[PDB]
């Protein structure tokens, strides 16, 4: 049905973005104190990291994959509004958001 | 004269859109990367954008005051970096590049 999708995110598209080069950034969540943004759990309203991925597939609580990419691109919009154009955590967010389009197979 | 046209169209062109460049593409900010003795280490800092400049700007009078700022950058990595740090495969591969569209220029 629409659940072999699913398991495809966790076995292969979140394991294929946690060994990426670029993946440490967003792979735990956001320290905003550490990282001096007094302002990041403030101005979005939906935190997401891979850690949290990870667990909701465990979890099962993706019913139907389109929740789930829904979370993926919510990880790299997070980003992009919170940064702007250039900052390197954005061309960070780029490349990983283009390998996890590569992986449009099943 | 001729050559000059080159680097700008051929060699920098390719070299601005490939997946590893942004990270020389403009000054290291080491106080937010936290690289400890940055400009320090590096007395003659390169960015690609600074080519860039020089060649709109023609400020080069030679390709070889080019290709040496091209060499200046990748070098300056080297230094500061260990070998296996993934910035210097970067670099590694981007001069990897940088030497086969400079085999193919003109006289």
């Amino acid at each position: 049905a629409s659940t072999n999708q699913l398991q495809y995110l966790q076995k292969v598209v979140l394991k294929d973005l946690w060994k990426h080069s670029f993946s440490w950034p967003f792979q735990r969540p956001v320290d905003a104190v550490k990282l001096q943004l007094p302002d990041y759990y403030t101005i979005i309203k939906n935190p997401m990291d891979l850690n949290t991925i990870k667990k909701r597939l465990e979890n099962k609580y993706y019913a139907k994959a389109s929740e789930c990419i829904e979370d993926f691109n919510t990880m790299f919009s997070n980003c992009y509004l919170y940064n702007k154009p250039g900052d390197d955590i954005v061309l960070m967010a780029q490349a990983l958001e283009k390998l996890f389009m590569q992986k449009l197979s099943q």
